[PDB]
């Protein structure tokens, strides 16, 4: 629950760095491991996929990110811990 | 009459599987016939072509669809079974 | 049905490994077969083989393996296993 | 007027065609002829030239036959019978 | 006084021709010439910029040409002129 | 119609060994015929005959031969029976 | 503040020459130069690199040249005369 | 002004013939005076120089011969005449 | 006019013939000839020169034939008469 | 962290001069050491082998330099030094 | 697993040396073995065989051996120290 | 600085000529004295001498002169020089 939320929270609290830390891999083998769980639907994966630029494709993950919870959030978390990109 | 309403009845039976089975040039290819035939105006057109996803883009046309009534759909189900694509 | 359904979810379910594992020529190869057997329009084809990298081509098709069912993904399944790759 | 609009009305009778039969040099000499006689800014060039596939760059320059009219597309009827490809 | 309310008369004599005869080059480098000689503010552009459609993005300038006078709508008569694109 | 159809198809449907069993010199002597027959243009010839691999210049041939119909592509059907190489 | 403001007017008076003149090396070195000395922010940078053609890549520079003053274009004006490009 | 925009017109008003009469050779040559003389800056040479076949070279040059006026064209057109090709 | 593109037409006419009939030495003198008389250009030239296979060194002289018009042709006509080759 | 974010500053203090002075082994050598300590993930090193021009294939590997912080900067750094290029 | 890793790691680990110590006879060798135990298909082996310099061989032979895996590698490996390079 | 740049200008100022005046003795030997104080990496020697014609490795060399500035270039100027052959 806390933990879970500040999980979330954690990217909220630092989202200004997932605009920066986070590439296009960083974001796109994200995309693939939500996918790949079924953490995410495709029509809002489409939603992500269809950004013009990198902070429109970025936002577009991390406001998705806020509504889905900590599950949806943990393994990007853990994305980006796996990554050890350290952002 | 009848089998008229139920060709486009169909395609709202089983509409689910259209945003799931139709591609882009399932979709283009269906929205050439279309405008090939003048069943759509290019203002409708324009609507379909400028949406951002492949469901965004897929809806405007299954609203149309509606509208338009059954000479509008019947090509669309011949669409895919011209295909053989048999969703 | 099921299985037919698990198909293309055994390749949703392993899709970072096809990331991985899936070449240029396993996916080339892989490309035509599909396009042998006419499982893929040419529209679609050309969309696969524009992309600049491959994983830009990777996951052209494999968005492409969802939307068309289980024909579609089981000779790309049966192309692995024909491959011996394993993966 | 009539086999003006003809013209342009028969290109969209058979767009299917065009999807099919007009290669990219077919296409690419079409639009160097338009681009010679001045029948398209460079803009609207830049349009066409810069689409992935080839179905792509068909379809651009095919809805931007309909909104000019006769000459422009003449030209492209009579770049098809000067190719004498008969589609 | 007359002719220069004949010219956006003129405009909208005919303005089902520029919902076709006038293409998004034919609107934007029109837009440029209005931004250029100072005939339209910003903020009423980005209005425009913003349509989803040609269409959409048409008739927000046509309705612009109205309130705007002769000045404003003698130049677009020019570019079409000067497109001699003659509609 | 169906065998002038069923004769491009039958290139699709065995195309796997026109990767296999076309050279150079099985590839670079059809280029003569459809050269020598005029049934390709030097521009898409160009394209051809400037990919680096085999199979590069193999299927730029095969997808060329799928646009461009049965006479262009009975005659590759003629050359690998003329070759008697009956792949 | 007045040739300050001209600075930017200037490129506002002559912006379809702009359109002319400046190619892409002519905008890529000046969106170099703008995010050497960090007048433009990187998602503002990615908007004008991911539009499809030049003129689509031009405008949206332009467009942020008026929002972004004397500085972010006085150097886009020394760019043309560094270039000695006089346009 | 006048004859100095026929120069790159009289380029644009034989299109067809440059893709037609001038070789590599004759390109890159062309592509060397430009050089010499600094009419083209590097990153645009190498747009020129990376394309896979002698009409997307030649259609490169064509098109930046537009963007950059007459001293870049009527080098050019001195180049077809300094050959004596004469097309 | 006529005849001239006839000359080259007639090579193209029969160009499979050329790759039968056309030795190394009945290309070298054809060579020979044209860099005497200042036909081509040296760079060219070496294009054609450097090609490891017989074939591959017609085609170059043969696609440059086609690039270069009659005078460049008529002389390869009047080698293959000079020869009295007959081909 | 100063000297840290220094490191990737100074390679946008001097980014003009890394279009000049980086070649492509210059380039690619990076791109190894990059992908030899893991760096880079392999779909961003795709991304930039894939780009036509050397400045092309120049700008991802600077705009990835930026993302990726000064561990991913200062073996480029660390590069041109070791080059002792000096630029 | 790991040592199947490191297998390739290593090679990862020491690239740039395989960039120095792998001659022209140690890559195409070691082409040999994997297409004699087929651990390639021939259409990533022309890929690495059409390469312009050793470096462009080096690294295509390189990229595929992380992609295919221990089995791939591990005869790699055998084959500098079959060398006795030592490298 | 000046004369320094000035030096490899003046290699761009007369480049037609090194197309001219340079041979490949003339080229070979300049290539062995760069690869002999180390100025270029092998990588970068392996590009010009694959090259096929004269020519293709002459241009080679001159663009690499422009990216490594002017020691690079002032013994090849030093070369000429040295030559006598005061081109």
């Amino acid at each position: 629950t806390n933990s879970a939320g500040i999980a979330q929270q954690w990217i909220q609290s630092k989202r200004e760095d997932i605009v920066n830390q986070m590439t296009e891999a960083c974001l796109n083998q994200s995309l693939d491991a939500l996918l790949s769980r079924d953490l995410i639907m495709k029509e809002d994966y489409e939603l992500v996929s269809t950004k013009p630029t990198r902070t429109s494709k970025v936002r577009q993950l991390l406001d998705t990110t806020d509504i889905q919870g900590e599950e949806f959030a943990k393994v990007i978390v853990q994305k980006l811990k796996d990554n050890k990109q350290m952002g």
